[PDB]
């Protein structure tokens, strides 16, 4: 009905046992995108690394692939201070209280106008969620947000398409059409995904041994008396670097080190030239943030990999060339215990065969793929960070955990595509075969509810001393952190990670 | 209800066994035609060949008599690369989400206004579908189309009607009246129609014999030793043109040959004067495209019958005098194996009785009606081409397959007539017997869904070598074929036929 | 199931081309004096965008042109061949791991021992000419697998300071990394169907 | 088909008892139908007459002496065939359609 609400506001979080159910409602506004048209979009030689061919669609899409879309900062604190892990279990999504409005400036209700909503439940469309794009549900529930426009990329050769390039018409899908009295809803069940490691290791991989007992294994301790010899010693509490060990640190893809103290950096523009990159079809792309490696080693917080960390912008940070004070650098220092430092070499290997005439030579391993016995931690998730990514449908993957963090899903939450149904203006009174291009200017607004049930891994720890916990600062300040200022602007002052509790290795 | 949708968007194709169910939804706009009037329309001596008498009606009509209204190009590829034949089985049609809008310029909803919809299920109206008219559902689902105005022709003598001329009032039919909350739907079952031959013959009609064995039948091989004689030879692998055969090529109605290389054409305007025509009631009409004949013989792709092929226009092709580069010529070369070439003679017959004093004379058969033992193929259907035509209700027909291709139906899908119900403006406060001519300016828009179930004839072939398949070009291009360009214009770059798989004769 | 398909998307082009990322990347280190400028990855800086996945592993092969004049005038099929070493024995990594045969517009190039080569009918057993053999191409996996004759990527080789300019290392061999995805080699009508996985303690993607 | 004898010729002719013939009917009409072209090789009119079986060949689309892309090649070994040794027989039944 026109005069009856099609749904209620549901913003809440219920903690019950090993589950937390976050539900969040937001008010959205969907404009008409592209003037109801599908437009081919391209970029040519811009450098070759940035070329693309794709399509802009008249459809919007709903994104809730950030943790702050579901967790309030206090709820995030509850989660990270008390749980060793968490994972999504199921979600329910609702669209309701839809209002389609005609603008001629006067804005009027168009009671008979529709919106079209469908979920790509078969994953037949290019999945553009999981690319850390803007347009997600705002962290602050009172915030009204604009629905982002759906577009996708296909195969390109410069600015040109190839024969394998795919064009998708989203009208070629079954869509529910909704008038102002209608509502849309669907439920989704997450696949069995591993718990995110919401903990930092309280032991280092090279310090898993008893510090009081010698090893019964020997290591080559000396090769020279001086003349050649072979001296063997037992690894013990003092020669702990020489001890036989069962495991290796995770893989390494070395990144350039950048200091937040700019005077310590090289006086050159090396963000791209020295950037750590991968090469794909003659195109260079940053390995950003790349594989999960420790941001820095001990007492080197000022250093970060050049493109090896998630960088969030503070409120009102510039899109381009934001200063360091306008951005929020994350740090994966919690995984120092298992993952190699992002800006350091993995290790040292022999580069030759030493003889009595040739001294042994060593090679510095700046990139190390998977080795047996290697263990590693994934990148941390953040309150502002992504939740899930679609695992690409390929023959093979290795540890398909998304590199910007979160849960890798073969069948992620489906894309929810929404569009204002075009309403033609008055057509001519004589028939014209040409497609109509005169449309009533129109936009829709409504409420969107997303409810996610998360399973929790409770910490079962015998640690005696108190743990590190995320806490708000006790000292006075002009404004409350994670609140609005005097102008009503909600801001997130820092990126809250997830690893505060500790586990043994 | 005003605020509730009366139907959902259903664009899809489901392939299940020997069936494919295409469903397509489009947004339409229906203006007020003729100012709600029936107008007599005529054309006099214009030449006598183009005279007509008929009526323009205030009604629109829904047309989905083109294959691209139902098949996406990829679906068409699936159909033609894998099936020897197909035919429609049933259809369901839906009108829903109707919005009637008042324009005064401001456009407002007229919630209490109606549209009138009825199907000519008894075929009591002149059937104007199956004349390859514009106004069908657009090939691209995102495209909003204008509903064509319904008009018809009756008997004429020049610009005058005769006593047998029929006038039809479409208001004299029962129509469903629909407000914004109403929807219209009907189902239709296709009669048992033959499968369209979605194949080309891999054998020629004159090459059906074993190429290793002689015939036991003899043919007159020589009449002269020189003196008269009678020499008879057995048809064999080398005298294959002389062999006794069981079948004849299909009928011929010879068309003038035109070269796409214009320099090879006669320097004259002969499109009409040399056009292949039929004569009906003193009126000349092109036999266009005429009976199904092969467009050209081997290695003569540049040649086409002057009015013997379907010619589709490229996107934005001019209505009049479009250049050859702006049109898409079809080719029926696949039926060379059974049908005579459209621009060649059917064969040679004797024109006299040879004697010792009169040499035998031969006549060139440029028009050949049905002969016993004759076999032929119908014209191919195209993605852009028509699907069905109504077989005229006559005492006799011969092979009632529509000449522009498709399925001949005695009871085709009924015409769906739609009209905005006239809404008078304020009448005078004193009675006037005259019909009201002051109407509220009004148009309607809505969604139309047509679902057609097609039965498939699966290819059961023992051919060893790979078949010819319709494929997109692998090489790079500025735009994807059968996609939108940078301006949002959907285009069909070529006419996709249907005959790619092969069968023996 | 064997992947009887080619990807219509590239691994580095999985993002929405209309929306900026909310993540920032280090966009400039120099104003000139040192500085730290950060930009949001968007439709134009698509190479800089944060991404979830990496191309499959690489074991770089030497590039050979079917246009022989573009090749080095030497006999390098074995000397420059991409090989593995086992018990003091050198064997070609032939055809090696599944990598794209060539990048865009480089069909004439193939890895020296990185593709399946079938012989045409009556091709000589030894020293068959290029016209007597049928080169396969794994160009369909360009979207996910690195090109067989190109480097996997670039890594840092040192620690840059105000006195030492940053140095980069070219990764010509890259083992499995987390987040890496790849396609297997295509099968062919003339090609093998199955192989026995060797009975070993460990294998990676057998 | 019955009383099949497969004979080896080396001139001496000997029985090859273990040799087979392959027989199949194109019951689905998937092969080019070369019967009905008034060819020689039919069963002789006189029952006492011993006849040679004609060789099967077929024609496909041609452009002069060249094939076209639509030309079909058929391998008759690509059909299920009954293999018959000297002790085996082959038989099938067929029903004519309603013909005038």
């Amino acid at each position: 009905g026109v005069g009856s609400s099609s749904g209620n506001w549901h913003c809440d979080s219920t903690w019950l046992g090993d589950r937390v159910i976050t539900t969040s409602t937001r008010t959205w506004a969907l404009p008409t995108y592209n003037n109801h048209l599908y437009k081919q979009i391209s970029n040519g030689t811009a450098t070759n690394d940035n070329t693309y061919f794709g399509y802009s669609t008249p459809w919007g899409y709903f994104d809730f692939n950030r943790f702050h879309c579901h967790f309030s900062p206090r709820d995030w604190q509850r989660l990270i201070n008390n749980n060793w892990g968490f994972r999504p279990k199921r979600l329910s999504f609702k669209l309701f209280n839809i209002q389609v409005k005609e603008v001629t400036k006067t804005i009027a209700n168009n009671l008979t106008s529709t919106i079209q909503v469908f979920t790509d439940s078969e994953y037949q469309l290019p999945y553009v969620l999981g690319s850390a794009h803007q347009g997600c549900l705002p962290p602050f529930p009172a915030d009204v947000f604009m629905i982002p426009q759906y577009g996708y990329l296909t195969l390109n050769n410069g600015s040109q398409a190839v024969g394998r390039s795919s064009f998708y018409c989203l009208e070629y899908f079954p869509s529910q059409m909704l008038r102002t009295g209608n509502n849309f809803q669907f439920t989704y069940t997450f696949e069995d995904v591993p718990f995110h490691s919401s903990y930092a290791h309280s032991q280092s991989l090279d310090r898993l041994m008893n510090p009081l007992i010698d090893q019964y294994l020997y290591y080559l301790s000396r090769t020279q008396t001086n003349t050649q010899t072979l001296g063997f010693s037992q690894g013990g509490p003092n020669t702990m670097a020489n001890q036989a060990k069962n495991w290796l640190p995770g893989p390494c893809y070395r990144q350039q080190r950048v200091s937040t103290t700019t005077g310590q950096n090289n006086n050159s523009n090396f963000a791209w030239t020295a950037g750590t990159k991968y090469h794909l079809n003659g195109r260079n792309s940053l390995a950003n943030p790349g594989i999960a490696m420790a941001t820095h080693k001990d007492d080197e917080e000022r250093f970060f990999p050049s493109n090896g960390i998630l960088i969030f912008g503070k409120q009102n940070a510039a899109r381009d060339n934001a200063d360091y004070s306008d951005v929020m650098l994350t740090s994966e220092e919690e995984i120092k215990t298992t993952n190699p430092v992002a800006t350091e070499e993995y290790g040292i290997v022999a580069d030759n065969l030493q003889q009595q005439n040739t001294a042994p030579q060593i090679g510095t391993v700046n990139s190390q793929g998977a080795l047996p016995g290697m263990v590693w931690q994934n990148r941390d998730v953040y309150l502002q960070g992504p939740i899930w990514a679609k695992i690409p449908h390929t023959d093979g993957n290795f540890h398909p955990s998304p590199l910007m963090g979160g849960f890798g899903l073969k069948h992620p939450p489906p894309q929810i595509l929404i569009k204002n149904t075009p309403v033609p203006a008055d057509p001519p009174t004589t028939f014209n075969q040409s497609k109509l291009n005169s449309f009533i200017t129109q936009y829709s607004t409504g409420q969107v509810s997303v409810e996610i049930e998360w399973e929790l891994q409770k910490e079962n720890s015998k640690r005696w001393n108190p743990e590190i916990q995320y806490t708000s600062n006790y000292y006075k300040s002009t404004s409350v952190d994670f609140a609005v200022n005097t102008e009503g602007v909600y801001s997130e002052p820092r990126p809250i990670g997830t690893r505060y509790l500790t586990r043994n290795l």
